[PDB]
């Protein structure tokens, strides 16, 4: 039906970060890995790819590249002392910038790149020359402060992205939903002061960063009322995630009316993730796509970009990946996902749904949409 | 303080399943895996003893191998059919013992090993030349059926050896509780209508077997009442294990009084787990084993034995693993658990714990223990 | 300058063969490997395209992929007892087609697609839409017999190609040289009686099939003196290889007169291969594709198709491939292959050197080219 | 029949080197490995010890570790200047020690161990408290110069053992044979002007260091004509190894007479290994093993001294190692090598053969043995 596009570069998958026991820095007590590494691996995002090629979904899409975000773009976001050192760290062969920020050799020119794909993704979408759109960036960007590396993110690449499209292309208001099962405590500080920007967080409760929720935090100033975080309780799955979007997130959207919907997409609230603890399946994530490319239909012409994030089940990853491009293209190919039945074996019974509904329900309440 | 015996051998860790992308088979729509493969790697379990090993804990164990297990011992519980068809396979070069039973070359004469290891362990303890011991069994046993294999277990590990100790030893009643994150349906079944063992799981609700919970499931004639399944909820962390313990395990133990304490001990409920949703930190680990160490201390002169289960978290197995041993032997080494503060600030917030806590209460009136 | 197709399909990636050590099959006193396994491993080819894509080459050529070839294509080669059986282990999970050759589940279906990139390659060529090309068929095709899979090679690839090329295209006279630094046995066995053929293999003496020279092996009948081998010695470097192509291969083919002449492109014979001894660099790979590219020139219109087979140093065949790439393609990118010198300062002496040369004057010789 | 000594310890197994595709470091053109990464792995060694265990030969030898070298063991060869800035690096987290020597965390702890392991190995032979000893050193140290890292080594491991048993054992003469396929360029530099040590070199010409092939260097001063290099062609095979043994070592002892002899025994000669070109089998190594030890019988009572240096096959290396321990013990295990035959079988023809042959005699009247 839509005219797809799908943002990628090879060069994404070159960025490493040293030797890692799946989150651990070697050494110490900590013994080196035999076989694979990090859990940021390029694995995890390449697998979604190959997977999309043979089932015979890629040639139906546009595929793209584009030039890295310049100097420029990341100055609107992020100081250059920040830059700097970030820049010299990857240019002396890798290293640490401040703790637990490993990077490898050319890292910078790889996260310039994986911001420049968000970038020009946002673009296409608003110049009409894609429906929708989805930009595979490595390394993610939601976590990333101003001046801090965090959460395996160096720069903010959804930020530099919408900036970029406010100061060229006269972008206004924009929502930003994050599913990541992570908390979006990056782009939640840059835009917490602003009204043109509203962020929302769907995550689990204390998972990244560690012992945050953050339900409370709703903005401050002019930014009061403009950000929303949903601290869902660990071992939620399809039926919790569905209903926060249905109870929350579309009402909100409703409320604020966007001009472009972009989601800052993870995959790591999957059932098999070891860096959280939920149960969502590959329909899970088709039906949030869904939903929220339903909303952007209702509220703005249908614009929507997704820009990935997390997500570090190995086999599972690809099988989600394929659901959400296959939900945002509307083709359906041949692949059908080998844990599904599975997963939706597995899922909460409805003691706990029940408990989270409400939860969610005194959330809804809270924020002013029920 | 105590003469803890360490069980292990070499040959566990040659145990090999074929090429999968984490629990997925390859072929069809699931691309081979780059690294590492099966999640049921050895490197689960060597991993922790190699840190025993360099944290001085090691020299400090009576350290053994052991006999393999006879064929008379395999036949108090599985018939020659199973076993036959097992060998077969086992030696034809290795193959599929009925759907999602991956095995390999010479893996029956592996998993004899394996349950010889927990046979010789349970022996020691009992004839009084050991305190209590732990059994590095791969592969592991508590899935295990009669006559069928079954997530990841080919032979019934534990009931062999406590039959062999019946028949031989004059063993009366023992207690094996499973605090493996998976429900111990192969156990559970093998004692089903016995009364001379108490069979307790703690395990995620509906996760392995998928959609099973259990808690109706109390036993059949003569066992009716010595059977106890503990569904917990997913996302649970240290504090709602830790009370389950408490309320349900130790007065189910205090009531039937056993001559012998066995615990199928998995690491599965760990925080970082693919195969599992829950929050345990090796000190989760350490406090439980320290509650049923106490519990054999006050019903059955100290005879305590752990029985190697699941775990599937590379780097952090074998932080939890050391744990337990440090609270068996009664020996603390310099090892700090580099994740252990990470993870607490991790942990469920009161709405969650309390909500759980009451779930707990409920069955503990149920099974007539409140 | 030139048109250069590259064929390749992310299905040849997809291929698998189970569980190896390297080359060794596990069991009995082989361990399971703890990363990587058979060294016939899709990274050591897709490492290769890889680079391609971040040197900027890739879209400089005609990128391509093609229908499998179909059952009458491989029916001109292997009886349909062979074939039957194979697909039959295909369709059966993977498995062994006799002694070492262990295939995976679908393996069928890719070597049907890596066969069928070969018969577009030498198409597209022969009917002059593209000047040269190259196919990266994975599974490889050099040692595979009509009724035996052997050295990884199932189908036999490149007499595939050529007997449709002969049936649809009235192709005549060709020339197929393999510098593989194996064996050419399958090509030899197949053109064995044939004078439309020539077949010219380089190898290391005695590597694989083991033991094997060939040196005497010319050919039987019609065929008498259009089969040629030259085993070079263990250990031989650029000097040898380009003087037995410059003495040998290239008179050969002007005696011969081909309208086409097929590279069987091994890089197995670099200086990091783990399965032969030779000491080959990326600039050795570079000249031996323009010493034959220059005499497709010279005889027959520039027509040059290259077809992968081997190749198993994985951080090094990449170079190799470029260099190759960048040759056929007539365009130089800005990589620098980073162990050339190092390589270049491990080549073999003088006296080796010299001592090589006389061999292979021996040879040219005996073959009445000298 | 033999009291062997076998000194090895886990914590060796841990040393690490950060992220390289084989030896390749990533960044740049080079793509980041999927699976396993430096050649120099623990999985090289480990595998060797894994087998011994499995084959039964282990309970059969005198198992130890040993004391670290201390920093005075580590003065008799190194200044402070180079040894305080392998720690600085050690202790900050690894880097690089100068260019191509990458470390990790706590490597220069662990490189004190593996010389103690030397130290010790020597102390326990020289003493007739065994008979021979086996000493599974890593990370190796016949590369390492006084104040330079090189080759995958960081400090002079049977350097430092010797020197320190010249100081505390009265030791005077000892011999030193170098069986590893590369130069043993750190101990040749250390002993050049010293007539009581004679170090002996076998390698493949020009392999590592690169470009070196040092027959002409005898040694200096005093030490002129205590320096042996053997650069053999490379491709050579268990023939040519053995007649190099035969005909120039055997002989440069018997003129010597040291008090003991120590081997650095790589076994990075073996047909499949990718970093040398030479075609050795398990059969190679224990008839080397046996040519030395009953030099030993004749000339010191005995008294030899084994010290791991390289190899990286990592399915070969264990079937090489065994051997050694077999033909070191005395005692045959019932393992057979799964390549012997096949390795057999590729080994270079009677021309080749009798070149190089030609090649140890013009050596041997060089060197003044013949
Ligand atoms: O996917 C992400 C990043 C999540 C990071 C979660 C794990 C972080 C970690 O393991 N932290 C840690 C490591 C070592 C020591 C202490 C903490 N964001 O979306
Ligand atoms: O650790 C264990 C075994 C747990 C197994 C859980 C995962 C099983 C799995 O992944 N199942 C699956 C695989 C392929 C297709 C459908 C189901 N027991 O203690
Ligand atoms: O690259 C190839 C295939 C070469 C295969 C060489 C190694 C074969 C091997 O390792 N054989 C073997 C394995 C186990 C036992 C005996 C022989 N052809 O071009
Ligand atoms: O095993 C050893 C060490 C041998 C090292 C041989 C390979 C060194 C290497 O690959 N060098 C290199 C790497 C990158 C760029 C240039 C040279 N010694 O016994
Ligand atoms: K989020
Ligand atoms: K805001
Ligand atoms: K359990
Ligand atoms: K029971
Ligand atoms: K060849
Ligand atoms: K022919
Ligand atoms: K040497
Ligand atoms: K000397
Ligand atoms: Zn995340
Ligand atoms: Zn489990
Ligand atoms: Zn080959
Ligand atoms: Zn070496």
């Amino acid at each position: 039906k839509r005219k797809t596009g799908f943002f990628f570069d090879e060069r994404c998958f070159w960025h490493s970060t040293g030797l890692h026991a799946v989150t651990l820095p070697v050494g110490g007590w900590v013994q080196p890995p035999a076989g694979g590494g990090h859990a940021e691996s390029p694995e995890t995002k390449r697998r979604m790819k190959n997977l999309m090629d043979v089932s015979g979904l890629t040639p139906q899409l546009a595929l793209r590249s584009a030039a890295p975000a310049s100097l420029e773009d990341l100055r609107r976001i992020h100081p250059d002392s920040y830059l700097e050192r970030f820049k010299a760290i990857s240019d002396n062969g890798g290293g640490m910038l401040g703790k637990e920020a490993p990077l490898g050799p050319g890292s910078y020119e790889i996260a310039c790149l994986s911001a420049g794909l968000a970038c020009a993704a946002v673009e296409a979408v608003l110049k009409g020359e894609l429906d929708n759109a989805y930009s595979l960036s490595r390394p993610p960007g939601h976590h990333c402060l101003p001046d801090q590396s965090m959460g395996f993110c160096f720069l903010a690449n959804i930020p530099i992205a919408v900036e970029r499209a406010k100061a060229q292309l006269g972008l206004g208001k924009v929502a930003i939903i994050d599913w990541d099962v992570h908390h979006g405590n990056g782009t939640q500080h840059i835009y917490l002061q602003r009204d043109d920007v509203l962020t929302i967080s769907l995550h689990q409760d204390g998972c990244f960063p560690p012992g945050y929720a953050g339900e409370d935090d709703r903005g401050v100033g002019a930014g009061e009322g403009y950000n929303i975080n949903i601290p869902l309780l660990a071992g939620a799955g399809d039926d919790s995630w569905r209903y926060a979007l249905e109870t929350i997130v579309i009402p909100a959207l409703a409320r604020f009316e966007p001009e472009l919907i972009i989601i800052a997409c993870g995959y790591d609230a999957n059932a098999m993730d070891p860096l959280a603890r939920m149960q969502l399946h590959s329909d899970s994530f088709r039906a949030m796509t869904e939903q929220v490319q339903q909303a952007a239909d209702r509220l703005c012409g249908g614009k929507l970009v997704m820009v990935h994030e997390g997500g570090y089940a190995e086999s599972y990853v690809p099988f989600c990946g394929l659901a959400v491009m296959e939900a945002l293209s509307g083709i359906r190919t041949e692949v059908q996902d080998p844990l599904l039945e599975f997963i939706q074996q597995q899922q909460p019974r409805a003691t706990f749904a029940q408990f989270q509904r409400q939860a969610i329900d005194r959330l809804a309440q809270q924020f002013g949409l029920q």
